[PDB]
């Protein structure tokens, strides 16, 4: 009949989050020690497992699209797409990228130059290796799991007339038991990872936004200021989701996506243009040359440390935690397309903007720390990673206008990403109605207030190292579910191949 | 009618072996000098040729299986396989691996660390490079020639109704002349290589077995002890081949293959587990990253030496010499399968166990020579490579029980490999009867006593450097025959492509 | 009706060349400074663009031949080839290779050893890196653009019944407007690049030929001697083109192509044969291992210099400038073949001879500068690159006969390449008649005298650095036309794919 709540999933997913969020708020000092102890345990005990499973998804989705299965339509064999490609291409940006592109664009390459994982720092191979780790952390591996989840969700819904849910890919394995205890756990385990990923993103955004106001006006860094920042950021995203406007939203996304390109072009043409163009091509070459061996590097013959638990394993856990939300969002606007076209669009359209942004913005700061002798900019990336971007931007013409534009652009990016997150969260916990509409409207408020509570709890207990620990701990049970879904999809493809010739 | 002897092949193959084996036994001092002189000549004169031809086989078999020819059945287009995959897979282990997996697992990586082919020894890149040479010597190159010979033998026998012989792949080139002087030389040249490969394997096994008894009881290393060891090892394998039991044999193989995994798991869980898991993933990454360039490395710009004639060219000659026996064994249990399924089973099922064994066992010893300061273990790999495994195993709990189990497991491995070798040897020199049965039973005894004689002659004249020289010298005329067979197979595939469209 | 002149193309292409050629002859001192200033500007401003576009052509032609489009015939689906493969294979040599193979074979690897682009010179990694740059500069990248132009020209002429011209590949974009102002500029811009490439080749040939006569007889290096050398070289190639003989020409080509192999075998067997064979395999391995990363190397993190504008960007501009002449020559003898067969013949038949020549001749000189202490041979590659080959050849048996043979072979190579250039140049500026015949005979004389004038002007103003600058400056507007042609070909392939299933 009508849409409603799926109680076995809601209660399971909501009793974990609300119990975790109170222990961290009532005991901030005991929680920051245990989360710091678990982060060093994970890097040494389950570090190889993440590196092993992140490559399987990419190899699977590439081999599938290059083979003869890339001819299968994502609907019936005679229906057509519903969007202009232009409107398809632009809807991937709004959901994929967020405010954390401003937090890591300058301070992360300056950290790998002064403290490399192997070698001696401050030289010319440290820079070449740091701009390569930066391409690895934002490249094909991350966009390859989004495409996997999206393809698996669209295939079982538009060809087999099954619900749009994570458990439908287990149908070739257990049949009608996707409506029992086994299928409800798969759906409850996929909400916890999403909540923790969104919380980490929102916490990094609060930290980035608190420094711009300090630079411009003089607002202090206080615990009661961050509460108001969280309130503003989340109340501006709940009221856009419960208001039922999509024209103004998708029209405002595109405006922000043009201002982003204007800012990128200003930064490119107001600096060393030829140096930046040369380093762009150099970085592309280095990444493609070292890809097949950097996928398994764990620095096993060096002296033991905990570098891996804060940089690469964190990134693999973070992309896995964001996969359920972006996959179900891209599956809804891809009916009528073939597998090859879908995969090669998702892998290459949002990646070219991200890698260009990262290259230009990181090389602009490396060039000024190495060649112009600006050491207070590189020392800031270690003690205060939230102020490095403004220290770089204050060396440009009309510096107090570019910063005021950057603050606004960054706020709008976060709003247009959180607004789409709450809708998908309310859909993953509903049941019934038409298989093209979203869940009830009282669940968006609930799943927004829950994320606000989690973020508030995790920042006031350990800052940046607590978010990275919670994500790595909570993304573990969903990787095995992804492997099971891969098995089910492979088992469906063989019945496809037999049925086309028999 | 009935099976019988193929006299033109038997006399040609038996007059070379019996004449070679008496000269070495009657003149042990003059034979050890000439075999040592030939080993340094070969490494410099025909070293590039082996590296050039070993890559052709692998590229051929991979491109064939990835193309549209991978759809062709290895029988008629409507018959089905005869085995359970489980029993097909387990039968590849029994024939492929032997007792020499215990002789090289610990002492070879410890040799590449203290005496690298390029660089300075005892450091942390010497270990990373040695564990990469070890993966190259036991990886895809060796299992890629087995698959080539097996596919070529099954194709011409189950689709064109030709004999199961090495000369049938020359039919598209010379027609009915495979039953004349040209086809008999091709079959006689393939028995000599097999005999010398088996002799080298048996000699390394005698050396490995003589040290365990010294460690346990106190048996000396004497020339009259090795004669009794050879007698026991070969008399235990002739009586299993002339007795006509396959249930008890294939059932005892599987028992030994479970004890091997139990021993591997004990060694993994009784040591530094996390270090070993990390180094496993690191080794996989390093091998896959350096594969396309290490295929042609001959160290040509360095100072001249003879490193290549004892390590890499020896391994290429040894795999080529073992190809005729394993190919005809795997061709008999693969009727009804497609080319792609056969190739991707043979390349990946027996390789994962071998590479895991090598990685775990080599890293366990590198970790204890570098980090725990055990120099008498690394000095033993240079002066006495037969005692290094026991020196490593004596640092574990209950050390005198694990060694007594290892000795037994190693003896059973050799027996289940030699038993299958003699049957195929008696088949390669027979003619007539049904094309699913084996040759007469008086030829198994003959080809076993011949191998015993060759091994006895080669050990008492130069020990380990004489076996490596004889193999490299006697595997030269069979590589050209393999190239001719590749030409014939390519010429048959084009007549396949037309007939499917005309 | 009959063939005639295409005046809008002729006047456009002939007013640029004749105006450029007089300014350089009337002002030799002011022209050598501006051409030297432009060479350093280009290396820094448009260096990344050439590296970016040269890889697109290769990736396009490889992916096209490996896909299902490699089955399309280059004519009608039922006609057969017209040549014997033997006469097809041999006609690619005569047009592809020229006299500049003798100018760079010895002096270029000796320059990269003593002045590497990165590192320290005179050691054993400088040699390994120089023999790798030499393989990059004469390998797959250059032969991959020839195949692209040839395939694009044959496809639109033998399947769609369009003229054999460069503008026919713009038909899917603008239709009947290929016979107006847009199509005439595309054809006029393709003659200027060809003229400048031919001029550079002829200038290097004059320099190489002037030193052999100095060595043999004692002819000085004078400005009035080079005028006579140019007169002889070009008058011997106009009289072969206006005489109408192809049997004697294609028959004399094959004779020269046998003398070349005889000379290569003499040089291989009169020196260190085993060292040379080992280094050949080593070079193949190094090139294939470093190919996917050396395609984007611009040395961006090193100290700024102008190395790129004289070595790699010059080579990319030179191959692009030679593409229009060789593409239209190979398109005329390839009717009836499939795309895959054409591409894999062009990529692999002329490349194996070139890479073997380069390897043997460069390693013969590296081995004698490093190991035998011959420093006057390596100092000559810096101050006088035209005399290095004779200094190397004078250390062989019967040295005054090999040099007299080399001079003749080099002269005949240039003649058989220029003779075919003038015919294609007269065809690119004609219109009418049968689409299998060549243009009028008064245009061959014109386009030969024009090249002579350009060469005379560019050598008397800056020698070797002026040719390299003119080529890099004049090959810029044709790369964009090549991109447009790629777009048109892709747009035609999709109408192929739809029409085979509908
Ligand atoms: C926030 N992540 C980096 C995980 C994904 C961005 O789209
Ligand atoms: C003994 N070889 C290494 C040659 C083959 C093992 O299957
Ligand atoms: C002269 N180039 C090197 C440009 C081409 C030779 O065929």
């Amino acid at each position: 009949g009508t849409v409603r709540m799926n109680a076995p999933v809601f209660y399971f997913a909501a009793s974990f989050i609300l119990i975790f969020g109170i222990i961290v708020i009532a005991f901030p000092q005991a929680s920051g020690a245990w989360l710091l102890a678990a982060q060093n345990w994970a890097a040494n005990t389950v570090g190889w497992y993440y590196m092993m499973v992140m490559t399987l998804y990419l190899v699977f989705v590439v081999v599938t699209a290059l083979s003869g299965f890339g001819k299968i339509k994502l609907g019936a064999d005679h229906d057509e797409p519903e969007f202009s490609y232009l409107s398809w291409a632009g809807m991937l940006f709004a959901a994929g990228i967020s405010i954390t592109l401003f937090f890591f664009c300058v301070s992360e390459p300056l950290t790998h130059l002064l403290q490399p994982p192997q070698g001696e720092g401050g030289t010319a191979e440290a820079a070449r290796q740091g701009m390569q780790l930066l391409f690895l952390h934002w490249g094909l591996h991350g966009w390859g799991v989004f495409a996997f989840v999206g393809m698996a969700l669209a295939y079982f819904a538009y060809r087999h007339n099954l619900p749009l849910a994570l458990r439908s890919a287990l149908y070739p394995l257990i049949g009608k038991r996707i409506n029992g205890p086994i299928g409800y756990a798969v759906d409850g385990f996929g909400i916890i990872a999403t909540i923790f990923g969104l919380g980490a993103d929102m916490g990094f955004g609060v930290l980035h936004l608190n420094s711009g106001l300090d630079y411009l006006f003089g607002v202090p860094h206080t615990q009661w200021i961050q509460v108001g920042l969280i309130t503003l950021m989340m109340g501006a995203a709940i009221l856009v989701a419960i208001a039922g406007v999509d024209k103004g939203v998708r029209v405002m996304s595109d405006i922000n996506m043009l201002l982003a390109c204007a800012l990128l072009l200003f930064v490119l043409f107001a600096g060393p243009t030829q140096h930046l163009l040369n380093t762009l091509v150099q970085n592309i070459g280095d990444y493609l040359g070292a890809l097949p061996s950097k996928s398994f590097d764990v620095y096993a013959y060096n002296k033991p440390s905990d570098w891996l638990g804060g940089w690469t394993v964190f990134y693999w856990a973070w992309w896995i935690a964001w996969a359920p939300f972006v996959g179900l969002f891209i599956a809804r606007i891809s009916r009528g397309r073939t597998i090859r076209e879908f995969v090669f669009g998702v892998l290459l359209i949002p990646l070219g903007f991200t890698l260009a942004w990262m290259s230009i913005f990181g090389n602009s700061a490396i060039d000024q720390v190495l060649n112009h002798g600006m050491a207070a900019l590189g020392q800031s990336a270690i003690d205060d990673p939230s102020m490095t971007l403004y220290l770089l931007l204050e060396t440009y013409p009309w510096s107090k206008t570019v910063i005021a534009v950057t603050v606004f652009i960054s706020f709008v990016f976060f709003v247009t990403s959180a607004d789409s997150g709450t809708v998908v969260l309310s859909t993953l916990s509903a049941k019934g109605g038409n298989p093209d509409e979203d869940g009830p409207k009282w669940l968006r408020v609930f799943w927004g207030v829950a994320t606000a509570l989690i973020t508030s709890g995790l920042l006031f207990s350990g800052s940046i190292d607590a978010l990275k620990s919670a994500v790595v701990l909570t993304s573990l049970p969903f990787s095995l579910i992804l492997l099971l879904m891969m098995w089910g999809l492979h088992k469906a493809f063989v019945m496809e191949s037999q049925r086309q010739i028999a």
